[PDB]
């Protein structure tokens, strides 16, 4: 048999530096993890030992830390080139700075092919981008070749800023003709590498005839065979085996997010390109693996500009930004309004005639707001100031929630009101009235929400059976602060932009901010 | 006696072209008035006939029409130079584009001295601006000399954008030493030319010893001796005679606004520079005076760029901008919210530790909103679109109103509700609740207003005895739409920026707008 070792990352999300165990800022180095310097060490070790290796990325290198804010993808090209990635699929966040912010720097600077078979362009853009990403690439590996066919979430227009020219086609529809073309070219070993989420990955494995392996991303899915090595709880075995409609067993892999793990899958192929066996597991990139000194020194050189940027003025406030717990855990606070307004602004995407914007609503737990910002430093706001407000390295995500779930969340917000607990909700696009004299669970007496399917935005009563898009911290989407109903009842969840970056961009665009307390939250 | 003819304009406010009788856009040419081409004809006629003539401007050439939006003061320098003005005082609106927007183009391009004795600078700005405006200038007139000493409203920091370096001193305090200096230099004929309003002009005439004549502005004051020639009602005789504390009679003049009139005052002086007599009247620049053909042709050449600008995209809306009367004369409408939010943004001025901004509140009669804007032209908004919404050429002014007056205005807003009348108020920084089942005059059941003297803006009940700053159309400050209580009870009133320009600037800054209906106005 011919044995291939697939090394894979996905949803690295700008974690160029090593991180804490929870993928926030590294504080206690002896317990830090990931980063590209440590990844380099492990990849180099494996390449010394195994003859046939591919290093693949399933997208979403863009977005996640100040690295992306400052270097805008140049860090991705540089460090992925240093790691010698063999191929990458486009993720949704590769469109965060528009198609221009993808073409330059990433597509023009990567030394490896960048792939997606289900994105097409028209008009002048089609000529500008032709050949800069590809549906697939056939790569030599030893004396053999392996075809790698890419794909990107069809939902990218709702989850990034690709513009109005690009069209994202159904993944399976686009993939099948490319995989059949590869068969006619005598390519019998085919990896589908792409960025649509574990559920779509399983459908691709089932339905796209000729795919031998699926290497996915987007959903931050952790798969593991055996006892988990850290705190992530597996969603299934690694690999996850799909029985295909052609009657093959097709392994599906993913490797969590944030560069914490290196995916590692060994596949044995017969002479006709059929998978005989597949086995492996993601490797936890913990501190037992040394950071490569050369990569680490280059990381430290690149960090200088980040340190400089972090103390520069982003914009000004003419109001005190009240992020105190005494305010934000007890009543509407103007820091909460600012952050929710920034969240909504970050999620303005292109709209058809059926909505002014696809999402209009925001919730933010007061426990997530960790500092005020004083306006008496000549009004200046810096990144460092924002990092005191939002210190946990999270994202502001998009979910779909039934009205009944959202009502339960607002009841939870005040179920033990008066104790300065973190679950009290700041809001945008929502007007809530509580009556604290009522029993816990029955304190929400009015709950109105901003329409989306309307040409003039206005507030209407929340409807229990209707599904609402809401922007909220990943912490809450994951059930933090007791919001188990959100985790258990949500109907869709996609990871969004970094928390600080969302607020920084809004402040920079607005130039001068003056958020008020304006009656979004009232008490009878 | 030595006879001097003083020709004077003030508060021309970008009326380069002839206007209608009410100083809006000229529609019926046979009834149009003013403009620089017609002014040229009349000034030239007078200079043919009278030996000793000065042509003076008392400030506020900046701001008022698309001319200023596009040419940013270059039109002021060019056409004032063509008219051969002899001197100009700085007005408050000369600071609308900051000190940089005054230095270039006006101070560097004017061929006449520009004056203000009560503005000082410090640090590098002082060196940059030194000598570009002057406290006074001594001008030869025939075989004599006349000193002209300038002044500018001490309130300019609240009424324009001068920045944080310039200091505006009390006018009388600054003027007296300059006038005494002129006496030591054997200058015995002294005109005070400046921009603080008729009330301050009378105080200057009374208290600044050695001033022979005051030529003022700012308050758009119409003075006339005899039957008025048009619709403006005189505030007093022309000249208005002040008895000075030195026991002289000192004439005070002003000439309305908008270039509709040319002020004309003849003064006889004795050999010692004492005024023997003064008489005159503003000259109505009506269509019986031909427009100078050469100036008119140059105006028409300069208009080409204005026509081009008027159809360019200023920014985008993703929402329908509902300026329909069926909405804005009956309930909160999102066009009204947009315009009030633009009004508040235009009035963000520098603030000390005692307020986040000096003004927080806006009212706008629905009768002033004359069109919607549809978002389905790729979201584009142009100046032409805004001119359909705001077609009357007015300004958004600053007033001080007792709470009791503002409550009466809100009662008036709904006193005959249900008839699609123009007085219904759109708002910003105000939350009102009406109960229409109550008697007219007693329908306002809640009225909360955004604080200014606060570091976190929030809403508090309106207080009847407290004085509030409010931004509102000049139409309403003048008692239009039945708001007689505003005209009769206001405690201060200063003219603001052009209505269209206020909204255009806000849209251009915001780039993408999405105003909602959000509960600023509710009905029980
Ligand atoms: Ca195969
Ligand atoms: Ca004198
Ligand atoms: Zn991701
Ligand atoms: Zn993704
Ligand atoms: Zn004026
Ligand atoms: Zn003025």
């Amino acid at each position: 048999p011919w044995e291939l070792t697939i090394l894979h990352t996905n949803d690295v999300h700008s974690r160029l530096e090593q991180t804490s165990e929870d993928s926030s800022k590294c504080v206690d180095a002896s317990r830090c993890m990931g980063g590209v310097a440590r990844l380099f060490t492990k990849v180099q070790q494996i390449r010394r030992a195994e003859p046939n290796v591919l290093l693949l990325d399933a997208g979403d290198q863009y977005q996640g830390t100040i690295w992306f804010t400052v270097y805008k993808g140049a860090e991705v090209a540089h460090f992925m080139n240093a790691l010698r990635y063999d191929a990458m699929a486009l993720g949704n966040h590769e469109f965060d700075n528009g198609v221009e912010g993808l073409i330059e720097p990433l597509l023009k600077e990567a030394k490896f092919p960048i792939l997606s078979a289900n994105i097409s362009a028209s008009g002048p853009l089609a000529s500008q981008i032709s050949g800069l990403y590809l549906p697939y690439k056939v790569l030599p590996v030893g004396d053999e070749v392996v075809g790698i066919v890419g794909y990107t979430s069809k939902e990218t227009p709702f989850l990034s800023n690709p513009g109005t020219n690009l069209v994202f086609e159904d993944e399976i529809t686009a993939l099948q003709p490319e995989v059949d073309k590869l068969k006619t070219l005598n390519v019998n070993k085919i990896i589908a590498l792409g960025h649509s989420g574990f559920e779509m990955d399983k459908l691709i494995a089932q339905k796209v005839r000729g795919v031998d392996v699926v290497v996915g991303g987007h959903s931050n899915t952790f798969l593991y065979t055996g006892n988990p090595p850290s705190k992530e709880v597996p969603a299934g075995k690694y690999p996850f085996i799909v029985t295909s409609d052609d009657g093959r067993k097709v392994p599906v892999v993913q490797a969590y997010a944030f560069g914490k793990y290196l995916g590692y899958l060994k596949i044995e192929f017969d002479e006709r390109g059929n998978v005989i066996s597949s086995h492996g597991n993601p490797i936890l990139l913990d501190s037992s693996i040394p950071e490569d000194p050369s990569i680490k020194a280059d990381i430290n050189k690149w960090r200088i500009k980040l340190d400089d940027y972090s103390t520069q003025e982003l914009g000004k406030t003419i109001v005190y930004l009240d992020g105190s717990s005494q305010s934000c855990r007890f009543r509407e606070c103007n820091m909460g309004n600012l952050i929710c307004d920034a969240m909504i602004n970050n999620n303005l995407r292109h709209a058809d005639e059926m909505f002014w914007n696809h999402v209009s609503m925001c919730i933010l737990n007061g426990g997530g707001i960790r500092s005020p910002i004083d306006e008496r430093n000549d009004g200046t706001i810096t990144w460092e100031n924002l990092a005191a407000v939002l210190p946990f390295g999270g994202t502001f995500d998009l979910v779909q929630l039934k009205g009944s779930t959202l009502k339960k969340a607002f009841e939870h917000s005040v179920h033990r009101y008066g104790q300065s607990t973190g679950e009290f909700l700041q809001v945008g696009g929502i007007h809530v009235v509580y009556d604290l004299s009522r029993k816990p669970g029955d304190r929400v007496v009015k709950l109105d929400v901003l329409c989306t399917s309307c040409r003039v935005p206005s507030y209407d009563p929340l409807k229990m059976d209707e599904v609402y898009k809401v922007i909220l911290p990943n912490f809450l989407a994951n059930g933090g602060d007791g919001f188990q109903m959100i985790k258990d009842e949500l109907l869709r969840h996609d990871s969004g932009d970094q928390d600080i970056n969302v607020v920084s961009t809004y402040i920079s665009k607005m130039k001068v901010i003056y958020p008020a307390v304006e009656g979004r939250i009232k008490f009878s």
